[PDB]
């Protein structure tokens, strides 16, 4: 029935989401980094890399740029996209979550390596997808947002439904908000990064 993705680079909270998420049914897919910690903590996490990823292949750069996952998250409930999904055997992803590393300050003559190689592209994809699409998609990246929402999944009997639409799209409006002010510090670095 259900599948998330954990692709967040700060991991506070990310435990008991994902064991809580496990422990409803729910199947739990993560990036490189979660992967290796829930994985050590003994939870039986997915790769996301060969599930329905492409692991290896620029170094994991496009491990999430993928049919599979990208069509999980942006799919309609359309008769069209519903046969194109049975027909490639595409599962729905029901939650996105999607976090940033902690970018350095603007100082003149900033090297862009400490910052430039940090940046996220896969990961606001998926997340900018699951609030453009927040009816079917759970978008998520505070920490904070964590325990409210798999609450309501645990008095819903882990049902994506337990979630209302106006829980959505509060949390999708907060992603689309959160994306814009990580794409307006990076441009701030490359700019301070043109100066002497």
């Amino acid at each position: 029935h259900m599948l998330a993705v954990l692709a967040v680079s700060d991991k506070r909270n990310i435990e008991p989401l994902a064991a809580g998420l496990l422990r409803l049914g729910w199947r739990v897919a993560a990036t490189e980094g979660t992967y290796r910690l829930l994985r050590d903590a003994g939870h039986e996490v997915e790769r996301i890399a060969d599930l329905a990823g492409v692991p290896t292949l620029l170094g994991g750069r496009v491990k999430t740029l993928t049919v599979s996952v990208m069509g999980g998250i942006l799919a309609r409930e359309t008769e069209s996209d519903l046969r194109e999904m049975a027909e490639y055997g595409i599962p729905r992803i029901d939650l996105v979550c999607n976090n940033y590393y902690l970018l350095p300050e603007p100082q003149p003559g900033l090297d862009p390596a400490g910052f430039r190689e940090k940046v996220d592209v896969g990961g606001p994809a998926m997340l900018r997808g699951a609030a453009k699409n927040f009816e079917h998609v759970i978008p998520l990246s505070d920490p904070d947002d964590y325990d409210d929402v798999l609450k309501l999944l645990e008095q819903g009997g882990g049902l994506p439904s337990a979630v209302p639409v106006e829980r959505r799209l509060a949390l999708a409006e907060k992603a689309f908000r959160i994306s814009g002010a990580y794409d307006a510090s990076v441009a701030e670095l490359f700019g301070a990064s043109g100066s002497r």
